[PDB]
C-alpha cells in the first residue's frame, strides 16, 4: 500500500507540498482545509498534471478531519497571518485555536503520523500542537531551521560563486532574532567560514550581512510579493524533513524539536539538529557551544519561553 | 553556457513553470511581468529552495523585456482572463510580447499559453516575426493530461500506460480521436467491448475533458488551473532542450495538412532542437473531417477577428 | 522501514539490478549468490558510490539464504547459460531457490529472470509454493523495450512515444501485435499506410526483436546483455513497490484465459501491490489464435520435458 | 544539438560510464574500445533499456577515433592492470588516446581514470595537449565517496551530511584533513570530544579509505571497483555540462599553487563550464604541509620514472 501524505491547509504552501509530493512519489496525497473547493481544485489540478510526467499517485481534497485517516505524515500548514497592525495576543488566539482543531483531527484520525508543524509563530504554535493533540513529542515537530539553512546556504553560494551542493551551515534556534548561527560550524566543502574569510573569499562585515539577510529572509519577500509570503522554500524544505522520515534517511536536519535535558532545556520546543528517521527525531546532537554562543542560545530559549507563556496565558488548558 | 528559459508572465503559471525548470534542471530562468516584485519574490522563493534538492539554476526577476535577451525557451502567459474587448486586450499584449521577443530572444522556441490560444499564437508569430516552426501553443498536451488522467481512474491502471489523441483547441473545438487512444495500445472502442467500461461512460468522460478548465475554475473560485497546463508547456520545452523528438499535440501552423493554411491548430508534432519538425497528417474518416472542419473554421473566425482588431494581421 | 530487495545471483544482470534499484531508492538490496566474495564485493562498491548521489541505501552480500529475510521483492538470475541438460541444471537451481524464498520470503513478490523463462517461472512457483499472483516470470517487456527502441530509430521519435503489443515468450514464440502497437495512438498499419516505413521494414524490425538476446551475445562474445534485462525487471519490481498498476507483458499463471490453464505465459498484465491483480484479455484475430496457440504449444512442451526431469513438478 | 560523451575504454567502468550518463540525460554516447563488438553491444545494450526508463540518447559503439568527432567530454579508463613496465604499457596508451583527442575533440573536458592516476592525466595532458584547465584526473571523489560512506556507517547518518576534504592521490599518496571533514557541519576532531567515536576507530577508517580499491579487488577475486569509480567521474562531467561550480578533489595542474609547478596533484577545484575554473589554495598547518610535501614528491618521482620511458615528456 502507498503511504500517505495529509497536508492541513490548502494555501500556496501547502499546494506546493502536494505537488512536490506527487512530482516525488512520496505516496497519495489528501489536501484538507476549511475552505470549500480549493483543495478539491488543487488535488484534481495536480492530478491531472500527473500523467504529464509519469507519477502515480492519489489526490483527494477535503473538509473533514476523517480524510486524513492512517495518514503516514501530516503537514500543517492551517493559520491566519499578522494582517496588517494587528495585536501579537489576537493572532496568537487565532492560531492557537487552529492548532487546537487540527490537534484533535490528528489524535482522532491520524494517531500515528509524523506530524511537520509550519504554522506560525511556529516555536510555540508546534509546542501547542503537539500538547494539544498529545502525540508522542519525537513524532511532532517544526520546520524552521532547514528553511533559514536554505537561505544562508543560498547567500553564501552567490558570495563565493560555488555550487549550493558543496555550502553547509549549522543553524539553531528560530526564524528572525531567535536565530542562533554557528558561522565555525558552517563550511564551504568542509573549509569553516571563518577559515574561507581569512583567505579572503569574503570579508566578516558581508558575512554578518549575509547572517542578517538569513534573519530578515521571510520579511524581504513579503517586500517583493506584498500581498503574499514565500511558499517554494518553505515547501521544499518540509517536504526534505517528510522524506527523510517516509525513507528512513537518517539525515540530520535543524529543526524545531522537544529538549528533555539536552542544552539545559526542559518540557520545551527548540530549534536543533536532529537525526529524522523513520521513528521521527532518533537523535538529538548536543554540541558544546562557547560562551558567546551559549549567550545566544540561552537568549533565544528565554525569548521562547516567554512566547509560550503569553500561549499559556490565553489558552490555559495547555 | 546554460540554456536560458524566459517565462512572459508570473502569475500562478508562470511561478510554476520556473519550479519546475528548477526541479528539472532545465537551465536558468528569468521571470518577467509588468508587475514589479512579483517576479521578483517568486524568483528568489525558488532560487533560496534550491539548496534543499541541489539544483543549480540562477533565477532572475524582470519589469524589462532586455532580461530575456538570448533565451533559448520563451514562455508566455501574460494576458488577462465582451468576445472582442478581451481580444482586443490580449492581442495588445501579444503585440508587445511579440515585440519584446523580437529584439532580445529571435532565435528562441516560443511557447504561448495565453488565450484564446489558437488565436493568440497565431497573432504572436506574425507579431514577433519568428519562424513558424519555432512558435507554438499548448493546448493539446493540457487536454490529453485531463483525458488520460480520467481514464486511468476508470480503468484503475497507471497513467502512463494510457494514450490518448487529440485534435483541435480546447472544450467544443477539442477533436478527441477515441480510436487512436490506447491503454497499453489497445484502442478504446476495443477496450468498451471487453467491458471495460461504457460509451456512456467514455462519452461522459470526453465531455469532462471539454469542460476541464471550466470545472477546475468552479472549483478554486478565485482563479484558474496552473498545475497541468505548468507540467504540459514544461514538456513542450523539455522537448525542444533534449532534443527528445517526443510526438505531442500542439497548436502549430499548418501550410497544407488537413487542408489547412496559414493558421494555426492543434495537430500532431515531433518537437526536437529545431521546434516543429515534423506535423502528421493523419486519415480523418467523414464524422472527424466534419468536427475538424467545424473547429478549424471557429479558429478561423477569432483570427477574422483579430484582422478586424489589429488590420496588421 | 524500508522495502527490502533481495537479488538471487549477483552476475552483470544482478549487479545492475542493485544499481538500479540505489539510484532509483527502492530500497535497502540484498545481493545472494554461491560466488564467495562476488556479491559482499559489487554490494560495497555500489554501497560506497551512494555518497556522490546521496541516496540512503544498504547494500549486503551474501552467500546464504538468511540474508534474504523478509523480502518485498526478490529477483532471481541464478542459472547457467543439449537442451536436456539445460533444463536438468536450471531445474536444480530453481528447486534451491524456490526452498530458499519458501523459508525466508514466502510473501515476496518473485520475478523470474532465468531461461528457458517461460518453464523456469513455472517450475519456480511450483517448488516455491508460493501464490501465483506473486511469482512471474520477465519476458515481454525486454522484447518490448527492443522492439520500442528499434522503432524509435525507424521514425525517429521519442521512445517514449512508441507502444507495443507482445504476447508469447521470446524468439519464434514472440507473438507480437502490430495492430495493437503505436506510435503515439496511430497504429504501425496505419503508419505504414502514411509512408512514414513500410511493411518489409516493419517485418525485419520485428524479426530484429525475435533476435536481438542473440544479436547482444554476437557482439558482446563472452556473454550476454544484461542493462535491458535488468532495467526490464526493475520496472516490474518497481510497479509492485509503488502499486502503480502498470500494464505489463510477463509470464503469468493463466488459469482459462485465452484457454489456457495451470501454465505460465506472456500475457498483459496489472501489476501493483498485490502482484499480478489482472490479466488482461484482448480478443484475438483467426491468425494471432493461431499463432498463440502455436506459442503455447511449444511451452507445453517444455514443462512436460520438466516434468519427465522432475516428476515432483 | 545534444551534448557528447566519449568514453575512452568499454570495460566495466566504461559500460557504467555509459549506463549513468543514459540514466542521468547527459546527453549522446559514444563508447570506444580497441575490441572489437565490446562497445558495439553495450552500447546497443543500454539503449535498448531506454524506451524502459524513458530517456532519449544515441548509444554508438566505435573502434576509431573518428567516433568521438566533437565530444564535449571525453572520459578515459583504456589501460592495463614490473612497475616500469606498468608504467611502460599505459603510457603509450595514453599516447595513442591522447593523439586521438589532439585530433577529433580538442575542445573536450577530458577526464583521466587510467592508473597510475596522477602520473596518467599528466602525460595525457602533454601528448594529447589539451589545455591543462581541460584535463583532469578522477582520484579524489573515489576516496572522498568511500571516506564518506565509512563514516555515515559509524555514525548511522545518511551518507547526505557528512563531508570529507582529501588532497594527493590514493594510498599513502593520500591527505586527508580531519579538520575539515564533518557531519553536519562538525569536525571529525570535535565528534572524538563528543564521544560519538574515538580517535582509533577514525584512524582505522582513514586507513581503510586508503585501502579501499584493494579491499573491493580482495572481495571481487577477479577484477577491481567500477560502479563509484564511475559515479564519481559521472559527477565530475555533470558539474562541467551543467556549469554546477561544485568544489570537487580532482588531480589538477599546479602552477604555483602550495608551491608546485608544472606537475598534477590532488586539490579541491571549482569546475565549470570552463573546466577547472579555480584551484582552492587553503593554509595547511606544518604537519600538513609536510604530508602533501612527501605525497607530492612521490608523484615528481613517477612522472620522472614516465620521462625516463618517454623523453618526449
Ligand atoms: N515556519 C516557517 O518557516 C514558515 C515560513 C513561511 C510561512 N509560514 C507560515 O505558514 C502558514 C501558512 O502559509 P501559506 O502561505 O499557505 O498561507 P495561506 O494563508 O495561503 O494558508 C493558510 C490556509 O489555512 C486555512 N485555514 C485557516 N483556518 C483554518 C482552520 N481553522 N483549519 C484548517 N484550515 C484553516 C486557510 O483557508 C488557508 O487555506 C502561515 O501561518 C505562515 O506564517 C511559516
Ligand atoms: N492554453 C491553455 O491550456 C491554458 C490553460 C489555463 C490557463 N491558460 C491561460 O494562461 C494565462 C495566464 O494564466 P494564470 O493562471 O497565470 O493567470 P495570472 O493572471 O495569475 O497570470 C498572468 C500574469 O501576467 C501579467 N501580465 C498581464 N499583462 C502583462 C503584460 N502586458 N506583460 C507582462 N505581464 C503581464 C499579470 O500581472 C499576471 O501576473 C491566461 O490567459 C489563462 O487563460 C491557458
Ligand atoms: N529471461 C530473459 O529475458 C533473459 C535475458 C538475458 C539473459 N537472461 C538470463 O539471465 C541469467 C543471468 O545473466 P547474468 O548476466 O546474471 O549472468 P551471470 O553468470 O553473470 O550470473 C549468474 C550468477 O548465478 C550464480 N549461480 C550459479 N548457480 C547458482 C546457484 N545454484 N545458486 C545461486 N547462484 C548461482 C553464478 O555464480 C553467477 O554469479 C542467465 O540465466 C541468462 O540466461 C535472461
Ligand atoms: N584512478 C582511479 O581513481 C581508478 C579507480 C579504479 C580503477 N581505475 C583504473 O581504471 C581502468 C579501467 O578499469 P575497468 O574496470 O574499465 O577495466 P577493464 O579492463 O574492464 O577495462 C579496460 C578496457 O580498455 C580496453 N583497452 C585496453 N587497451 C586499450 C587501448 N589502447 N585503447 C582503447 N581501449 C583499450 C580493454 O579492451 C577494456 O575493454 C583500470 O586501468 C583501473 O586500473 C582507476
Amino acid at each position: 500500500a502507498r503511504n500517505k501524505i495529509a497536508l492541513i491547509g490548502s494555501g500556496m504552501i501547502g499546494g506546493t507540498l502536494a505537488h512536490l509530493a506527487g512530482l516525488k512519489e512520496l505516496g497519495d496525497v489528501v489536501l484538507f482545509d476549511i475552505a470549500e473547493g480549493t483543495p478539491q481544485g488543487k488535488g484534481l489540478d495536480i492530478a491531472e498534471s500527473s500523467p504529464v510526467d509519469g507519477f502515480d499517485a492519489k489526490f483527494t481534497g477535503a473538509n473533514d478531519y476523517a480524510a486524513i485517516e492512517g495518514a503516514d505524515v501530516v503537514i500543517v500548514t492551517a493559520g491566519v497571518p499578522r494582517k496588517p497592525g494587528m495585536s501579537r495576543d489576537d493572532l496568537l488566539g487565532i492560531n492557537l485555536k487552529v492548532m487546537e482543531q487540527v490537534g484533535a483531527g490528528i489524535k482522532k484520525y491520524a494517531p500515528e503520523a509524523f506530524v511537520i508543524c509550519i504554522t506560525n509563530p511556529l516555536d510555540a504554535m508546534v509546542w501547542a500542537l503537539q500538547k494539544f493533540s498529545g502525540l508522542p513529542a519525537h513524532k511532532v515537530v517544526g520546520m524552521a531551521g532547514v528553511l533559514d539553512s536554505a537561505r544562508f546556504r543560498y547567500f553564501l553560494s552567490e558570495e563565493f560563486n560555488v555550487s549550493v551542493e558543496d555550502v553547509t551551515v549549522f543553524v539553531l534556534g528560530g526564524h528572525g532574532d531567535s536565530m542562533v548561527p554557528l558561522a565555525r560550524y558552517s563550511t564551504v566543502a568542509g573549509i569553516p567560514l571563518p577559515d574561507l574569510v581569512k583567505m579572503g573569499w569574503t570579508s566578516q562585515d558581508k558575512l554578518d550581512k549575509i547572517i542578517q539577510r538569513t534573519r530578515d529572509g521571510g520579511a524581504e519577500i513579503v517586500g517583493l510579493l506584498k500581498t503574499g509570503s514565500a511558499f517554494y522554500a518553505p515547501a521544499a524544505s518540509a517536504i526534505q524533513m517528510a522524506e527523510s522520515y517516509l525513507k528512513d534517511k537518517k539525515r540530520v536536519l535543524p529543526v524545531a524539536a522537544q529538549l528533555s535535558g539536552q542544552y539545559g532545556v526542559k518540557d520545551m520546543y527548540v530549534g536543533v539538529p536532529t537525526v529524522i528517521g523513520a521513528n521521527g527525531v532518533e537523535r538529538i546532537i548536543e554540541i558544546d557551544l562557547d560562551k558567546d554562543e551559549k549567550a545566544q542560545f540561552d537568549k533565544s530559549v528565554a525569548s521562547v519561553a516567554g512566547l509560550c507563556e503569553a500561549c499559556i496565558g490565553i489558552a490555559p488548558s495547555l
